[PDB]
């Protein structure tokens, strides 16, 4: 039961994502690797023309992925706009990904995996875990988004649908959906080029009551590397 | 242009939706038939337990449909939460439709059509029409949402994905999406029961450059009728 209005920016609990940043201002160094720990989220600032590599180190982990325009969290990578622009349910290498203004925000340059991702499913939240029978607080992607932005002094005005990297949620004839383990492999990566200055947020999904992060249900970390704009 | 922040509440143009309401406060007289004009949007207040018929009078018209919690436009019927809750891409009669808090907001009670509706595609907007080659302002569902809420003194803080009633844009073999004419017929209706006090918004989609409102590409009106809460 709810006794207050919904607050997009307010976390329902805490983990180290509230206080720990990857680097000052989210500005990752060239030639460095960084890690989003298991069950946590982090924000990353990109300049136009830079490219971000996201690496599924252990091979079965989902990365809930968002991007916001620098200086405006009201404009963001938008799944419901991405789909009509591409005339496709999920992106492939070469696809330009748009914001809620239908302008380019990112390009998916590379994907070493079989290409299975999800754009249909909301980020997990305390309500999802309560409905799955969990008692007490559970780490969750929506809180990780809120905290990761907060750690850079930013405030979302809405929770967009994530791009669920490596998530395998097939829709079959009839419209039904299934929660299945991923088909990615150890070390698979995706590479995104920024088409605008952006703030990217990645949450290492902590879902451990369904097999979506692997049959073992043991959430793991993700590694990232930021490439500078080409010479 | 896009050197201003995106504003969820700000219409990009005007039509009579800015001004004209169905009834005072959007509070419909029970059992009276009202009409949302072609190309326009209107807001409708419903008390918990009341039900709303939406009638595709001419049979090929799409209705972009939203619902917000009364007193809190930050909580809304949410496509990306609807789908994991139902384990289905779109709803069918009997399905309880959830908000972005994963609690019931509406129940879909009846659908006389074959049950084809879209939950995947953003509401049309000025950017969509520009990209389809249109010159100047085109009526659009996003502006209709903004105006319809504004006409009641309300302001949205985000533009949720609509529930596109009667829209036939299936995901086909291999992941592509197709834009097809509706499979609804003259007089088809849906019936929703409010599970909370809500503000419903319906836009009669003005899309006339694709056959989604029928092969003739001639946008039409939609009728609505409220029934009172039961004993
Ligand atoms: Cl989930
Ligand atoms: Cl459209
Ligand atoms: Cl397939
Ligand atoms: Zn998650
Ligand atoms: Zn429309």
């Amino acid at each position: 039961s709810f006794d207050r209005p919904f607050e997009a920016a307010r976390p329902d609990g805490e983990n180290p994502s509230a206080h720990e940043t990857l680097a000052e201002g989210g500005r990752l160094r060239p030639e460095a690797t960084y890690t989003i720990p298991a069950r946590q989220g982090r924000a990353i600032r990109m300049a136009q023309g830079e490219a971000l590599m996201v690496i599924n180190r252990d091979g079965s982990q989902i990365g809930d992925f968002w991007a916001f325009v620098e200086g405006d969290c009201g404009e963001y990578l938008s799944m419901e706009h991405l789909r009509p622009t591409l005339r496709r349910v999920s992106p492939r290498p070469g696809d330009v990904l748009v914001s809620n203004r239908r302008r380019p925000i990112l390009t998916l340059l590379e994907d070493s995996s079989p290409g299975v991702h999800d754009t249909l499913v909301a980020s997990c939240d305390v309500h999802r875990y309560a409905q799955l029978g969990h008692e007490g607080y559970h780490d969750n992607c929506t809180d990780n988004l809120r905290m990761a932005l907060g750690a850079l002094g930013l405030r979302p005005t809405t929770v967009p649908c994530p791009l669920n990297l490596w998530m395998n949620t097939p829709v079959v004839e009839g419209g039904a959906m299934e929660w299945r383990p991923p088909v990615s492999r150890r070390g698979d990566h995706v590479l995104f080029r920024a088409e605008l200055d952006v703030v990217v947020v990645i949450s290492c999904c902590p879902m451990d009551l369904l097999p979506i992060n692997g049959e073992e249900a043991q959430p793991r970390a993700l590694d990232v590397r930021l490439r500078p704009r080409p010479a």
